[PDB]
This record gives structure tokens, sequence and C-alpha cells, in this order.
């Protein structure tokens, strides 16, 4: 059994920017779903050790989660805020391939997507 390495949060090689969309994505949108009560799976990258989920990396090829997201606003990973958007789509996406409709898990996912969704619905202008 063997979790694999967890996605990379910094890369000196990577171009970054400081966006005002981006400084949102981290005060309001990821601090916000963060403290849902339905938050607590998502914020960290699954240990399917732990889980007792062997077949979990077998299927999911590319892992993403919250505290993965968090770590790479924190130290400004992003070039802008659409990249930042599509590893929240990911991490959704993988919890909803993985899983079925009526899971526990799948519930709690489509009430983040949900307000995720509705957060992102208005950013803050590109100043
Ligand atoms: C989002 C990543 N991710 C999955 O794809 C997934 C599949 C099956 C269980 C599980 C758990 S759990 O065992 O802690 N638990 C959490 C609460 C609701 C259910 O009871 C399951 C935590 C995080 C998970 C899973």
């Amino acid at each position: 059994s063997m979790n694999p390495p967890p996605p990379e949060t910094s890369n000196p090689n990577k171009p970054k920017r400081q966006t005002n969309q981006l400084q949102y994505l981290l005060r309001v949108v990821l601090k916000t779903l963060w403290k849902h009560q339905f938050a607590w799976p998502f914020q960290q990258p699954v240990d399917a050790v732990k889980l007792n989920l062997p077949d979990y990396y077998k299927i999911i090829k590319t892992p993403m989660d919250m505290g993965t997201i968090k770590k790479r606003l924190e130290n400004n990973y992003y070039w802008n805020a659409q990249e930042c958007i599509q590893d929240f789509n990911t991490m959704f996406t993988n919890c909803y391939i993985y899983n079925k409709p009526g899971d526990d898990i799948v519930l709690m996912a489509e009430a983040l997507e949900k307000l995720f969704l509705q957060k992102i619905n208005e950013l803050p202008t590109e100043e």
C-alpha cells in the first residue's frame, strides 16, 4: 500500500502573479469553503492507505485537494485565477469520478461545488 507524492506547491521556474482575483480566491472563496461543515474530507490529499481505498490512485491520476490549493495560493503559485479555478474543478471531478451519486462524500462535494460556483460567479474585475 502506497500513496503517491502529493501535488507540488512550490516551483521557482513557474511564472507567478499576485492578481486581485487570486487574492480574492484565497481570502474569500477558499477560506469560506474551508469553514463549511462538509469541507473536512477535501482539506488534504486523499490518504488511500488510511481510508483503505487502495484503488483510489489506480483510478484518480490527477489528484487535487483544497489543502494543496491553499498552499498554492499562499505561496503565490498561480499566474491567474483560471488556473486556480481549474484545480477546484479537478478536485470536484475526481470525487464524482471515483464515487457514485448518492454517496455521502458526493453529497458533500455537490454542496461545496454549488457554494464554490456562487462565490466565483462574481470576481473582482482585473484592475
Ligand atoms: C474527497 C476525496 N475522497 C473520495 O473520493 C472518497 C471515497 C470514499 C470515502 C472518503 C472519505 S471518508 O472515509 O473519510 N468519508 C467522508 C464523509 C463521507 C463518507 O462517510 C466518506 C474522505 C475523503 C474522500 C472519500
